[PDB]
């Protein structure tokens, strides 16, 4: 597919919906804000859309490589603050899929440029975890780093002073930790669903415990 | 729609396609590289793979609050440089969308936080296009806010390291600035495509001159 | 000077000090809070304290390339929020230079690699004065851009949502735009003083008309 | 002390160098790139320049709260790039201090605000080396983690791709770890010094283990 291709499936598209899902459009015109903030990863193997069957509107989307919260990135603070303050969004979903390029890169280690520097914050985590995943069989390792990795975001996201802000003044708002592979395209709970800051804590750790026994 | 709902849709959604569409993971498993960087806003209020007709695994995406490319967002900074230098995308597409709230909230100004610091760099382009806009209609003023703001984030991406050293060394990539409204679906090409350095600043000028007119 | 002469140098500095200054810590054993917050380039070509005459601990110190206080950049800002609101400092100086590296750099525009994109920054605000810039004497044209650095960087820390809600309730913080020469080390008070939202809109103002003039 | 009397006293001290030491600068007039990068806290509690004896224009210094190499901060790391690549230094030295209120603030975790995400970094620092602090006196356990502090900084700042380019290029760049204390002002060798990709893992670990001891 080529470029005019875009423009010419578009305006075809448009014009199509008027005699076959007129309305397709009424939801968008009425000001709704999303109830769900989605972060995900740039690759976005499967839309998040067609994932959960959620239908235009009702999510609020970042994406970034391999679904990161850093501690301080303010592009992804700025979405988070915005969504939970602002639309005042119920659920935040992070979700990171099976055999990301980003989290192999990470392990891999190879010379890719300014990308590595953004990926370091990967392999801090593939330290911290370096017990438990040599406690398990090799090839289950890079798809449990992938795990672990949505976890330590969860867990970061969960520490923000936005999250923390909010879960203080009595505000609620879920986060939750999901993954997904590219073999059936069914979204897996690891199960670190946090509603405030204790069930963060106790979650976080029920997450990581999980895994011990896997 | 709660979370229950997303999960349980997401498990019936699997099991169906094997009898209705048993190779929509083919794609995906073959490891092909997307062809497309598309970088938008956090509304996501009609998904670019709707938008376009495009499969999943044909685009990259990143998207943040008013689809921004800040001379100095790391976050984005490196969504690009793994998109250019690593998987080498032919397109980039920055799109942006009438009605954008971000695009909105630069101009009334709110109090709204942590936020408001990432919308100055809205407002600077407001500042900047001041006389152009008071030269048109003050019902056509916000939408071609809207419009301005893709242009110049074109602008701000193909002055970025990455791409100059990537059409320095000759590396086949194009910018494309486009926007879309919710009235129709329909994508607007905003006419500020970037080849190289040269059509880089030329385009640039046309698409604001395009708007003197209208 | 090499390595092993500055730690034998600082040996015995602090030896000497005994016995020629020996209350020279006493003020910082003191738990003194510093009453300014300095924003100044990494270039440092005279230090503030020297410059000045403060004594050590009375100035908090943020120091990057060609001195920017760019909306989003949380480098910055935690100083700026850390100063303001922790430490309460009164005084927030911007204080550039003339024959700042970075200033030149931005305008010769050579590559340079990474920090380019950093620099882009100042050639936003170098197209922005292209104008006034042109009014005036070419060999006057650089150091000019350096005050008028300054000038945008003063007023970006003022619409910072951290310089904004401490002015809304109430708190007294001032910030000064300065610059020095390495001619005669003379601070020039670029006279673009702000106590509160309105005297930053006004002396702004004021600042680059005298500038108009000049 | 006030305004009025930092602008005074700047005034009488320009005018004093004349009669006093006519040649203060000469060096600075002088085109002499600094050999040196300093980066240290925003607290500043003692000079670089007083500390080590470094005359001004020898040194290049970025300065942020709690001194730390994150490895996605573009402002860092554009002084970094900047001092490596540009100036050519030869020496970069990170340089903690006891007693830092940054590195005692996350470990109480006060609500201070926007810091706290900044700070949430050094909690990391203090998670990844709980067991080898829950193995010394408490009384010092604050001063080691303010030592583990900059000794990670180290390592961040190696990893950067930066550093592993110039020293792949075999480019004569040194990094040291140092840290000095209120009551007497003394350097101390955390003894990391990385002159390449090897020294730097080897000597992370040589500091590390020389804390096992202490
Ligand atoms: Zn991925
Ligand atoms: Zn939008
Ligand atoms: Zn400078
Ligand atoms: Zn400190």
């Amino acid at each position: 597919k080529d470029i005019d291709t875009l423009i010419s499936n578009n305006a075809l598209w448009s014009k199509m919906l008027v005699e076959e899902d007129p309305g397709f459009f009424e939801k968008l015109a009425q000001a709704q804000k999303p109830r769900f903030l989605w972060i995900g990863c740039s690759d976005s193997r499967v839309p998040a859309e067609r994932l959960t069957g959620l239908e235009p509107g009702e999510l609020f989307v970042h994406r970034n490589v391999a679904n990161l919260v850093i501690h301080t990135d303010l592009n992804c603070l700025s979405v988070v603050q915005y969504a939970v303050d602002v639309l005042e969004v119920e659920h935040i979903i992070i979700c990171g899929h099976y055999g990301c390029g980003g989290v192999q890169a990470a392990v891999e280690n190879p010379e890719l440029g300014l990308i590595n520097n953004w990926l370091l914050h990967i392999r801090d985590i593939w330290f911290k975890h370096s017990s438990l995943l040599g406690e398990m069989p090799q090839e289950r390792r890079l798809d449990t780093l992938c795990e672990l990795n949505v976890m330590e975001q969860v867990y970061n996201l969960g520490h923000s002073t936005i999250m923390q802000s909010a879960w203080k003044r009595g505000q609620k708002v879920t986060i939750h930790g999901w993954a997904y592979g590219i073999h059936d395209g069914l979204l897996r709970d690891l199960d670190v669903t946090a509603t405030n800051r204790e069930t963060l804590e106790q979650r976080y750790r029920h997450g990581i415990s999980n895994l011990k026994l896997k």
